[PDB]
């Protein structure tokens, strides 16, 4: 009985640790883990690509996997891990700073048994924060970086 | 002070029902309120795109809009709604029959304070269903039906 | 396999309408089902009970039972438990706190035996912000006093002590 | 503007681990945090009595408390720091190893905006567990220990 479960949220909302939190319920319960983080954040297996760990994978019942929209193959990884029947839990930012689609990672939503989106909290003003904005004036998606480069923001502070 | 939620899941998960009981909350405090139904569907504004309807939407408060999958002008809609100050709330299948991605609809996601998965019963082994099996042999995404045309399903007798 | 989930909230956060949502995700899917109400409240807008133990054989005959306002109903944790060991799904619609923020009869005893338990929100009908509480608008002092947005108020915490 | 969450749970469902993330949201944002543990379970302030520790707590706009059924003053601190304007963010048990009340905390719930009810594994079964079940015979409320003195367990395996 395999399944993808989905967390979503901006920067600082908390996903990796809600990850973890996820994974160690199972661990705990003599489930065998694996989780995947990417390989280029460097601020728990390093990857690339999710294939270049799938033989690592089939090997475990539950597999964790952080920053899932920088893996181009997290779609059809996911999918087979579900179909195989593991546990597939994946956390990942919904939006880049341009609040648009990160990658193929909503594309998991119609795979998957169970999303949320967390929530952070506003950088700016202290209320509720859904978004990332970027500080800086680079215009590709991927940069990497932590509060120095980003803020968690609401609606209104990130038009502003 | 606008905002986007969206309520996604599959067929007979309440998706409709859990719209109304949120939209119920801010007019029983007094919220001038609209709701926006998919105007072919003919198993509250019925339209058939949503700028046909953006007048009255102006002059409200809290928007709801009932199986937004349909609505090609979904994002844009919500998005300057939301930016105006109102209160957007979406009740939307996530995939089609095929477990793709249901129209536009999940590029709202990235736009959204709030985004749940609702469940359904499985018609077939009665655990706990996130997708839409359509059970007969048609082809084209758009086919309005309900539990004559499709069983809500887990992901075993999905595939069964 | 029998399951006991709890929909806690204020006045006006719906918690009937969710248990009716849910309810019906079971119906749909050809499960027989019960939904048991508070004869009490008369309020406009199903069997009607003034103790579950009235209607325990028409409950031992369904899969799923929907129980709502269960905060009056004495004998709420007895008859839950005993239906949800039966293999039961039992749904309870009720009011986490009274007019005094206080626990509302029996209920709380309910969510150490639940598999699920949430607390719904309301709109604050003072300030409009997020209400978590009921605020009753009367003098009257007596816990069980039946009414609408015309006896109460579902309010923030702020509004609550103003 | 104060607040109570009150995070709920039987053991090994990860309620410290969301009370921490929890908290990081703002302490990321620049809010002054402290959190307070129970000082007897020794398996961050350590404390018997909330009050041993109001004065700390006064200069904080954020608090968070570990094991909350174990304070027997849990409710009239959690209420007075919430009505002064603080982010209170409790951790506990909702119910012994007899699936009764532990101790005060229920009381907690009318007065908290924010309540939730986490799950952990079945260590008998593998299916969701909401209940703990004490392995030894003590009949005594407080035995402080992990896994080698309880079982997160379902209902089933509660009785078994
Ligand atoms: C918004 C955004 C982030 N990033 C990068 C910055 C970070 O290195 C990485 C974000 O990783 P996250 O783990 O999402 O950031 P986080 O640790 O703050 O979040 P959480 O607390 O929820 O775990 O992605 C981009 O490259 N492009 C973008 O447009
Ligand atoms: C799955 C699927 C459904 N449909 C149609 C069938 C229905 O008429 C409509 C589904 O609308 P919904 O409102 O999602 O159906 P519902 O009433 O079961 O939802 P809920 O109980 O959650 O309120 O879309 C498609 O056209 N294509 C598809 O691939
Ligand atoms: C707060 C409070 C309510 N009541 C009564 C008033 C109502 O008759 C009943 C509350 O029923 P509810 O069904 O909780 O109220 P509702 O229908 O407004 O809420 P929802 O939208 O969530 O369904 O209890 C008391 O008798 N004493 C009290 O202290
Ligand atoms: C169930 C139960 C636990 N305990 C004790 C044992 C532990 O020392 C303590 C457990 O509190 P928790 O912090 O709930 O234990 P945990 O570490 O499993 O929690 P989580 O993973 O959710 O963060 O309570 C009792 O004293 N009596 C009881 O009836
Ligand atoms: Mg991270
Ligand atoms: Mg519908
Ligand atoms: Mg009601
Ligand atoms: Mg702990
Ligand atoms: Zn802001
Ligand atoms: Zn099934
Ligand atoms: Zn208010
Ligand atoms: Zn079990």
């Amino acid at each position: 009985r395999g399944q993808i479960q989905v967390i979503l949220g901006p920067m600082f909302s908390g996903k990796s640790t809600e990850l973890m939190r996820r994974v160690r319920r199972f661990q705990i319960a003599q489930y065998k883990c694996l989780v995947i983080k990417y390989a280029k954040d460097t601020r728990a297996l390093p990857a690339c690509l999710l294939r270049d760990v799938a033989q690592e994978a089939l090997g475990v019942a539950v597999i964790g996997i952080d920053e899932g929209q920088f893996f181009p193959d997290i779609v059809e990884f996911c999918e087979a891990m579900a179909n195989a029947g593991k546990t597939v839990i994946v956390a990942a930012l919904d939006g880049t700073f341009q609040r648009k689609p990160f990658g193929a990672i909503l594309n998991l939503v119609p795979l998957a048994e169970s999303v949320v989106k967390l929530t952070a909290v506003c950088m700016e003003c202290f209320r509720e924060a859904a978004y990332t904005k970027r500080l800086g004036t680079e215009k590709e998606v991927e940069v990497i970086g932590g509060a120095d480069k980003y803020h968690s923001v609401c609606r209104l502070c990130y038009f502003k």
